[PDB]
């Protein structure tokens, strides 16, 4: 069982939100890979390297045809949040475009971590991968 644990730093990113957290193909099939819908938004961290999540068992979602426009799938690769004490289950996500540097994760949850756990930017965190 080869785990990581990576520390990341609470910042902000752009969260037009996003299709991909806002579509029911998206959601449902959330539901199937990470059983959850996840709130519909990420909590951006900055990391004290680059991250690559093709270095893992990431899983791909499928494009979908969504109302006559098309859709790119996305990478998921699932984790363990862990805010003090508590431990929440969630996904580091990659879509097909992002305009952020490789150092900055997005990591999607059942709800918005911000709020639930009163997070504010610099605040750090640990995730927990457990693949490699
Ligand atoms: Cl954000
Ligand atoms: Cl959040
Ligand atoms: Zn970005």
């Amino acid at each position: 069982v080869k785990l990581m644990i990576i520390e990341g730093e609470v910042v902000s990113g752009l969260g037009e939100g996003r299709y991909f957290l806002s579509l029911p193909p998206y959601k449902e099939i959330f539901k199937k890979i990470l059983g959850f819908e996840p709130y519909e938004g990420t909590l951006n961290l900055k990391l004290d390297r680059e991250f690559d999540i093709n270095k893992f068992k990431y899983i791909e979602t499928e494009d979908f045809e969504f109302n006559g426009k098309r859709f790119f799938g996305v990478k998921v690769l699932p984790i363990k949040i862990l805010i003090g004490n508590k431990k929440i289950d969630g996904a580091i996500v990659v879509p097909k475009k992002t305009y952020h540097s490789s150092e900055i994760i997005e990591i999607i949850a059942p709800m918005k971590l911000r709020e639930q756990f009163n997070l504010k930017d610099g605040d750090v965190i640990k995730i927990l991968i457990k693949g490699d």
